[PDB]
RNA sequence: CUGACCCAGAAGAUCUACUAAGUAGAUCUUCUGGGUCAG
């Protein structure tokens, strides 16, 4: 067996005498052995003909994996039972019996809020003891504080029943929006309170050991300038102008359709404006259905150029000319390939005026984006000290990791790189997620005398997943709360590690210097909090529970009454009619179909499986997808695809979820398709 | 029964920017249901 440090010892000392407490010390310190020590004493303090139940809770499904493959290594030659349950094995044994027949328990949260909601699980004295990892999400409404309101609730009730020790582990309890000490340590005393925590557990008299287990790496902060000259921008600018002339051309009163003023090209409050206005545009009814028709197509057409145009603009700020002009090319390609009539005719033909162009300046090697000069010399001078050294990189974007994994492998001065690629797992829609098994190959390729040397990654490699160690940290544009510049900044536990942040913004440095003071308001709030008698501080606990307890109890509301009268759906692109919310039908309460013949015209199959789109030539908007249920092959729609209009006052209305759109909703019925 | 892949819903947290708490864009996570291939 491993022989445990002193700090470990010291750590997991307050939990051993039956407290509840939390746990705050560096991560790479070995808190999961300090958790494996805390069960293995609970489960050996019970006397003989008693038991106790442990169950552990992490947030993700690898942590879940790989600590359920540790506990059962470690307590298999105790004669103990461990099991852990997950959305992967969840619908195979009922819960109960899983929970009855084992010992200790593996769990994400959500699935014990399920069965507390169901009431399969009627209270939480069955455990003995709840382990929470990373216990600084319990706030707002996670679930790990429904949980938490769940024992509150059974713990302030009168009800004479035992309840689990309760334990937390984090590297960081944060500080909410605190802006001096006084509030910071409210937040902290509040979060104490969320938890039932009387303890707050710190190394103290083995701090030297600790130094030379986990080393913290050097902040540095680099700012670079924007480009003095640019005519990408000019000229993105000059067609962005005469697409805003020929959309005024139409609609005499763009400029009231919105209250933003001022607005700029390239920038988040023009993508706000155009969006506004787009939603706007979308909703105009006139008595001349053709030419209400006609107006519609060319304002959406108008719009979606601009809208195209901003991201372009942006993408350029962010990267070189070459992503934008791509972007803008796949764009055009796929409007091309999508219904061309006269005005996308007359849109393609003014681009393609300025695409040669625009093709000269991107190619001149002395346009090339300062931050990644700066970027590559930085690189540069790192790794030629340390040829073996492992570099992470922090990203906004998904479109960022491939342009900079594209850029370091076209770049002549980095052919030492071996770059790797880490982003989340669900699907935009531009983008396809990773699944699970191809960032488990990746990561594990990604190490020391391995495959890959630097990884571009978003923020999935913050927190829960496991990671080499690394000797250089870079943020590329990357500031976000106090929380996250303790977790990035604990990637680089390597002797001798540093952290680079590059920006070309002053508020972003500002930012970070901000959280940098907040961290050691946080530390002071947590030194004068240990100072006091446990008593007082039971009571403060206390009181903050029961007015938390009170506000929630008068915060329930109640549920509106859907609407009964029938309406239209119309193509959001075209005006054109679909079908109407009487054919409407829902399998499963999760999937909507429309059955008639008379809906079959109304719309084209285009080959997963095929998708549908409007019928009407040249406007071909997507509507949906076909899908596979029992034996039938249906259509399903998209709420976010239509435009709602009522039949007897005319106003028209858009929805983004079908949980907005309040309309009675008959099941599906397999017999129904018949008349 | 295991792996691998996809689709449709819903929930949660974080950041930025607007308006008079709401909204828009992005990032990550989780749960439920429906299908495909191989052994
Ligand atoms: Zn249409």
């Amino acid at each position: 067996p491993f022989k445990p440090r002193n700090y470990q010892l010291e750590l997991a000392l307050p939990a051993m005498k039956g407290k509840n407490t939390i746990i705050c010390a560096p991560t790479g310190c070995g808190k999961t052995f300090v958790s494996l020590l805390i069960c293995e004493h609970h489960l050996k303090k019970f006397p003989q003909g008693q038991k106790g139940k442990v169950v552990f809770f992490a947030n993700q499904i690898p942590v879940y994996e790989q600590q359920k493959s540790v506990f059962s290594k470690y307590f298999e030659r105790h004669g103990y039972r461990v099991t852990g349950i997950s959305g992967a094995t969840a619908e195979n044994v009922p819960v109960e019996q899983i929970v009855e027949n084992n010992d200790i328990i593996i769990l994400t949260p959500q699935i014990l809020v399920n069965n507390l909601k169901k009431g399969t699980i009627p209270s939480l004295s069955i455990f003995t003891l709840m382990i929470f990892d990373a216990c600084h999400n319990t706030s707002k409404q996670h679930p790990y504080n429904m949980i938490m309101f769940n024992y509150l609730d059974q713990k302030l009730g009168g009800s004479s029943g035992p309840l689990p020790q309760v334990i937390g582990l984090t590297a960081s309890v944060g500080v909410g929006d605190a802006k001096n000490t006084d509030e910071a340590l409210d937040y902290i005393c509040k979060l104490c309170a969320s938890l039932d925590a009387s303890v707050i557990a710190t190394v103290k008299h083995n701090l030297e050991e600790l130094e030379q287990v986990v080393y913290k790496p050097q902040k540095f902060f680099r700012k670079v300038e924007s480009r003095i000259s640019d005519k990408f921008k000019y000229i993105i600018a000059q067609l962005m102008r005469d697409t805003e002339s020929l959309a005024k051309r139409i609609c005499k009163d763009l400029e009231n359709l919105s209250q933003i003023q001022n607005r700029e090209f390239g920038t988040q409050k023009y993508e706000q404006w155009i969006v506004t206005v787009q939603k706007a545009c979308m909703v105009f009814q006139m008595p001349d259905k053709d030419e209400e028709s006609r107006i519609c197509k060319a304002l959406f057409l108008y719009t979606s150029h601009l809208r195209k145009y901003n991201d372009a603009l942006i993408i350029s700020e962010h990267a070189r000319m070459k992503d934008a002009l791509d972007y803008l090319k796949d764009f055009f390609s796929n409007v091309r390939a999508a219904g061309f009539d006269e005005i996308e005719q007359d849109l393609t033909q003014r681009f393609e005026e300025k695409l040669q162009e625009l093709e000269s300046v991107s190619r001149d090697p002395s346009n090339e984006n300062p931050k990644l000069e700066d970027l590559c010399f930085i690189l540069q001078e790192e790794y030629h000290l340390n040829p073996e050294t492992i570099t992470i990189l922090f990203v906004k974007t998904r479109a960022l990791v491939d342009a900079l994994k594209n850029w370091i492998e076209g770049n002549p001065k980095l052919s030492f790189l071996k770059p790797g690629i880490l982003t989340g797992r669900g699907k935009t829609n531009q983008n396809t997620g990773m699944t699970l098994p191809a960032q488990k190959c990746i990561l594990d390729a990604f190490k020391a005398s391995g495959d890959h040397n630097i990884l571009i990654a978003t923020s999935v490699a913050d927190e829960g997943i496991d990671i080499a160690q690394c000797n250089l940290v870079i943020l590329y544009e990357y500031v976000g709360n106090v929380i996250k510049m303790i977790q990035t900044r604990g990637r680089g536990r390597a002797r001798g590690s540093k952290c680079f942040l590059l920006t070309s913004n002053a508020g972003v440095i500002e930012k970070e210097q901000i959280n940098m003071y907040k961290e050691k308001m946080m530390n002071d709030s947590i030194l004068r909090l240990q100072t006091w008698d446990e008593a007082v501080f039971r009571e403060k606990i206390l009181h903050i529970q029961t007015h938390e307890k009170f506000i929630r109890d008068s915060q329930e509301k109640p549920k509106p009454v859907p609407d009964k009268e029938n309406k239209k759906l119309l193509c959001r692109k075209c005006k054109a009619l679909a079908c109407y919310t009487a054919d409407v039908r829902v399998i499963e309460e999760c999937h909507y179909t429309v059955l008639g013949d008379a809906f079959k015209e109304c719309f084209v199959s285009r080959p997963k499986r095929a998708k549908i789109f409007c019928a009407r030539q040249n406007c071909s908007h997507d509507w949906g997808i076909h899908v596979k249920y029992k034996t039938f092959e249906i259509p399903v729609i998209k709420i976010e695809s239509f435009v709602v209009e009522d039949i007897a006052t005319g106003v028209q209305t858009l929805y983004s979820k079908w949980k907005d759109f309040h309309f009675e909703k008959i099941p599906f019925d397999p017999a129904e398709m018949s008349k």
